[PDB]
């Protein structure tokens, strides 16, 4: 099965929009973590492969996911990075958990249809 790039984008986009719709929970995820601006030099020692919503959106818009599971892997990468780096009761961690709840609800039927 070979996916047409614009069809894959159309099918997956609503799941990404669902994440952006979460306010305030998407706010820490709408742009990359910048350890230099934040002064957290330990971040890239723990998070080897950073990911965020803006990067996923760009990849989804520019034919970078040839198969749906590649998009799903990047969403989970974003979540797992945040859940590894941050305290469980931190705002980021709690917001991450809400996005993951929304994502699983939205993605499951889409992947079955694809």
């Amino acid at each position: 099965k070979i996916f047409k790039p614009e069809e894959l984008r159309q099918a997956l986009m609503p799941t990404l929009e669902a994440l952006y719709r979460q306010d305030p929970e998407s706010l820490p995820f709408r742009q990359p973590v910048d350890p230099q601006l934040l002064g957290i030099p330990d971040y890239f020692d723990i998070v080897k492969n950073p990911m965020d919503l803006s990067t996923i959106k760009r990849k989804l818009d520019t034919g970078q996911y040839q198969e749906p599971w590649q998009y799903v892997d990047d969403v989970w990468l974003m979540f797992n990075n945040a859940w590894l780096y941050n305290r469980k009761t931190s705002r980021v961690y709690k917001f991450c958990s809400k996005l993951a709840e929304v994502f699983e609800q939205e993605i499951d039927p889409v992947m079955q249809s694809l």
